[PDB]
C-alpha cells in the first residue's frame, strides 16, 4: 500500500503543492470529467458549476470553503490523514467537512483505499454546494454525536449507501450522487453499467439492514429520484433516527449477499 | 463442534461424524446436485458415478479412497490442521490429496475461506477418479517439490486457474471442471451466469501472468475444451514449466483488473 501524511498548511492555511503533485490532481480531473458528463446527476454539475474548480492545480482549501460558505454554510476542514468516528461526525455536524491535505501516488493512480484531497474536493464537496445534500450531512452529523458502538455501524452503512455510493433513478436514466462513485472510474463505470448488480429504490430500514464490505465491488446499490429525496431523512429527529436504527438491530440484518459472505 | 479442534481418526481411521455434521453435509450435498445438474462437465458426472458418495452423511476416507485407488492409484490422506506448501507438493507428487477432516458449521453453510470436507470431496474427488485429472495433479505436486519461494507463487496461480477455478468451453455450452466452483451454489452461478465477467481461453503463458485476489468474485476465468486438455500440461518437464515462469517474470504481470487493485493484499501462508 503506501501509508499518506497530511501536508501541514501554513499559518495562512496555505500549502505548497509540488508540479508533480499538480500534475497527478490534472490526470485524474480530465479522466474523470469525460467519465461522468452523462453518468453524475445534475445535482452534482450543478455543484462543479458553483465550485469552478481548477482543473490543472490542486486548489487551496479556502478557495473551495468559500464557495460552500456562500452556498451552504459549509467549510472544508484541513484534518490529518486519519481520524476517528467521533471527530467524524462532530465536524460534520458543525458543517465543517474533513479533507485530509494529501494526494495519491502515482503508483495508486486507479485506486486507494484511503481518501484523498481528489476524492474528498472533486468526489463530494460539489453536492456540499446542494442545499438538501448539506442539510442532510450536517443533520448525518448530528446523528452520530450521542451514538453507542452499534449505533456508530448502522450510521455508517447508511453514510456507505447514500454520501459515498448513492445513486438516482432520474427521468433521463440512471445517474450518480455518491462521492465514492464520482471520483473513480472503475467505480463509476460498474455502477452505471455492470449487468447483474442489485440496483434498488431506496428505503431507510433496508439501508440500515444491509451489510457491505469496503474492498469488494458492491453487489447492491439505493437509488433515490432526486437529491432532494434526503430532506425526508433530514426531517427526521435525532430520536426517529435512533427508533430506526433500533428497528434494524431488532431484525438484525438482511441476509448479506454471496460477496459479501465471501470477504475477508 | 468443527471449530477449534478439527477431527482425529482413531486407530482405525474412523471419524466419528454427528447427526448434525452429517445433517450439514446432506444440505450441501443436495443443493449442489440440483446446481450442478447442466453445468459441471460430463467427466465430473462420471466421476461421481465413480464414487458413489452417500448422500445423506459424511462419508469416511477409505470409502472415498478405495475407488480413487482402483481409478487412478489417489487416495485421500487426513489433515488435521492446513499443512505448508512443501508438504501439499510433496503429497500431491505420492498421490495423497488432504482433506482436512472438520465440515463447517451451520452459520457458514453458504461459504468458508478454509476449504472443508465438503468441498474436498464433493469438489475435487470426483475428478481424481479420471486419468486426465489426477495425472495432471499428480505432475502438479513434481513440479513445486524444488520450486522457489517465487516459483511457488506462480504455480499457486495456476492452480487457481485450473483445479480450482477452470472451466470448459463445450458445443454444449459453458461446463465447470474446478473444484472451488463445484461445491459451491454461489461460485457456480457466477461462473455460469454473470455477463461481465471475462472467459478467456486457456493459455499458460496468460495464465501464469494473471493477478488474482482469493476473496473477491473472480473477474477472469480460462476454459479448457476438455479436462483431457490437461494432458499438454502434464507432459511438460519440471524444467519446462520453470521456462514459463520465467517467459512471464521477464514479461512481468498483466495489469490488474480493477477489482483486483481494489482488494485488500493478502499473504497466503498454506496452498488452495
Ligand atoms: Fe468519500
Ligand atoms: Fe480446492
Amino acid at each position: 500500500g503506501t501509508k499518506y501524511v497530511s501536508k501541514v498548511p501554513d499559518e495562512h492555511g496555505f500549502i505548497e503543492w509540488s508540479t508533480e503533485e499538480n500534475l497527478i490532481w490534472q490526470e485524474l480531473f480530465t479522466r474523470q470529467i469525460a467519465c461522468i458528463k452523462d453518468k453524475a446527476c445534475d445535482e452534482y454539475h450543478e455543484g462543479l458549476a458553483k465550485l469552478n474548480l481548477p482543473t490543472d492545480r490542486i486548489p487551496q482549501l479556502d478557495e473551495v470553503s468559500k464557495v460552500l460558505k456562500v452556498s451552504t454554510g459549509w467549510e472544508c476542514y484541513p484534518v490529518p490523514a486519519l481520524i476517528g468516528f467521533g471527530e467524524f461526525f462532530r465536524l460534520l455536524s458543525e458543517k465543517k467537512f474533513p479533507v485530509a491535505t494529501f494526494i495519491r501516488s502515482r503508483e495508486e493512480m486507479d485506486y486507494l483505499q484511503e481518501p484523498d484531497i481528489f476524492h474528498e474536493i472533486f468526489g463530494h464537496c460539489p453536492l456540499l454546494t446542494n442545499s438538501s445534500f448539506a442539510n442532510y450531512t450536517e443533520a448525518y452529523g448530528k446523528m452520530g454525536l450521542n451514538a453507542t458502538k452499534e449505533q456508530r455501524v448502522f450510521l455508517a452503512r447508511l453514510y456507505w449507501f447514500t454520501i459515498e455510493f448513492g445513486l438516482l433513478d432520474t427521468p433521463k436514466g440512471l445517474r450518480i450522487y455518491g462521492g465514492g462513485v464520482l471520483s473513480s472510474p472503475g467505480e463509476t463505470d460498474y455502477a452505471m453499467n455492470n449487468t447483474d448488480v442489485d440496483r434498488k429504490p431506496f428505503d431507510i430500514l433496508d439501508v440500515l439492514r444491509t451489510p457491505y464490505r469496503i474492498d469488494i465491488m458492491q453487489p447492491i446499490y439505493y437509488m433515490l429520484t432526486k437529491v432532494s429525496d434526503l430532506d425526508e431523512i433530514r426531517k427526521f429527529e435525532v430520536d426517529d433516527i435512533m427508533e430506526l436504527v433500533a428497528q434494524a438491530e431488532a431484525l438484525g440484518l438482511h441476509e448479506a449477499k454471496f460477496p459479501v459472505k465471501k470477504a475477508s
